[PDB]
């Protein structure tokens, strides 16, 4: 009547032999789990790493967070330890509810989450230590150092640790050489009661996975990849200032919006409580959002399997056509492992291979297309080099790698070969195609990858 919860996501238990490879795992589940964007993963019941930290050294500063569905708030926007943190959070809910807080049940939680979100009179503001990077506080995860316990030594090397997952084989943003920390490093969220993480998608469509290392559990909302763009089309609707285009990545906006909004306008959602030691994926395009029932402590990563490669690659596509930036240049990951083939595992290098194919037959394509423009001169030009706010087209943002057309009128500036005509006013002949490779280098590095994959 008030608030209906979603059906609840997909829930797997995976023997110790499922377990041992995570890829293998998640490429099983594939065909249930992209159909609910979001599924929970619980661990063989004697899989434990230690968390082991001194409650008084960590420090953070937490963001503010009101409590008003359909406001928006920046994607990434007072000082505490985790113990004062804790004390604050445990007391916050403490007084809220005028309970113990293992009382307050989380269909409770929940309901009165999404009422003071829609009313206005309410003007609750909690605090999320949020998007802590794990650079500088460190994984929940054992790492390699001072003095580790043998137990400790046991989760090192687990593909389910996710400092490992990122680096392992059957990844694909391993090889990437490029910075991509926000990508390839863990993040660290210490939740208390009612702090959320509004709707999103993860960067260039990517996969995630987020563990709940301890605490109270984690309310998620998730929708299939399949859905995103009808879940948009209800969002711009009713919050279209939340679509305004907007400079760097810096400040891309978000809302926290009720799922019920969602299934009223026939969008798919479902919902999980995320409990301490469980694992919740989220896959390629798959929205999802979701609040904090208490004190808790949970790290996240992204990653990319070769299932994703394609989508990888319609993403930047999508980029594109929204004038939004690039973390990364998709097509530069490929020839950086394209350039490796002899070192790839061989179902990547396949899979590789086949993605490589594309860009070669589309780039060849566009290169004839501005040719036929009277852009006649060419030179080489390694774009890899290049900071990448220096290689942005100056009309879609794209991240330039293997071409771009460079003007002597407007030195230093350049387009995709898709916005030729909107480099500058200076005639045709007047411009150079900048690219990374010939077509003739390109079809040797394919053709390395196809001996990998035998
Ligand atoms: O625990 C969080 O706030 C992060 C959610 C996510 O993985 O997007
Ligand atoms: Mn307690
Ligand atoms: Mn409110
Ligand atoms: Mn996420
Ligand atoms: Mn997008
Ligand atoms: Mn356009
Ligand atoms: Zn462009």
């Amino acid at each position: 009547s008030m608030f209906l919860p979603p059906p609840e996501c997909p829930v797997f238990e995976p023997s110790w032999e499922e377990f041992a490879d995570p890829f293998a795992f998640i490429h099983k589940i594939r065909p249930i789990a992209e159909q609910t964007g979001i599924c929970k993963v619980r661990p063989p019941p004697d899989w434990q790493p230690p968390f082991a930290c001194d409650v008084d050294k960590l420090h953070f500063t937490p963001r503010i967070q009101r409590l008003n569905e359909l406001e928006a708030q920046t994607r990434v926007k007072r000082d505490y330890t985790l113990r004062t943190f804790g004390e604050m959070a445990d007391a916050f809910k403490s007084d809220y509810f005028n309970m113990p807080v293992h009382m307050v049940p989380t269909e409770l939680v929940e309901k009165e989450f999404w009422r003071l979100v829609s009313t206005i009179e309410e003007d609750v503001t909690v605090e999320y230590g949020a998007d802590i990077a794990s650079k500088e506080f460190g994984s929940g995860f054992p790492v390699r150092d001072i003095k580790l316990s043998p137990e400790e030594e046991e989760y090192l090397d687990s593909g389910w640790n996710l400092n490992n997952m990122p680096v392992m084989e059957q990844s694909v943003l391993a090889h990437i050489t490029a910075d991509i920390c926000g990508m390839k490093l863990p993040w660290l969220y210490v939740g208390m009661c009612f702090s959320s993480f509004c709707w999103h998608i993860e960067d260039h469509w990517s996969y995630s996975i987020n563990y709940l290392h301890w605490g109270e559990p984690k309310t998620w909302y998730g929708v299939p990849g399949y859905a995103a763009e009808q879940l948009e089309n209800v969002m711009k609707k009713l919050a279209p200032e939340l679509f305004v285009s907007q400079p760097d990545l810096l400040h891309q906006l978000v809302t926290i919006m009720n799922p019920n909004t969602l299934m009223t306008h026939e969008v798919p959602v479902y919902r999980t409580n995320q409990c301490a030691g469980e694992f919740v994926i989220t896959f390629p395009r798959a929205y999802h959002s979701g609040f904090n029932q208490g004190f808790n402590f949970a790290e996240a990563v992204n990653f990319c399997t070769v299932d994703w490669l394609p989508l990888g690659r319609q993403c930047v596509e999508h980029y594109r056509l929204l004038h939004r930036y690039c973390v990364f240049s998709h097509d530069e990951m490929i020839c950086k492992m394209a350039s490796k083939a002899d070192v790839l595992d061989v179902v990547v290098a396949s899979t590789v291979q086949k993605d490589m194919a594309i860009m070669i037959e589309d780039e060849k394509a566009l290169r004839e297309t501005v040719r036929k423009l009277g852009v006649i001169d060419s030179e080489r030009m390694d774009f890899e080099l290049l900071p990448d706010d220096e290689r942005q087209c100056v009309k879609c943002k794209t991240t330039c790698f293997m071409s771009a057309i460079s003007c002597s009128c407007k030195p230093g500036l350049l387009v995709c070969l898709h916005h030729v005509k909107e480099l500058c006013s200076c005639p045709p002949y007047k411009y150079k195609l900048r690219y990374r490779y010939t077509l003739d280098d390109l079809y040797p590095m394919m053709n390395a990858l196809k001996l990998r994959a035998e």
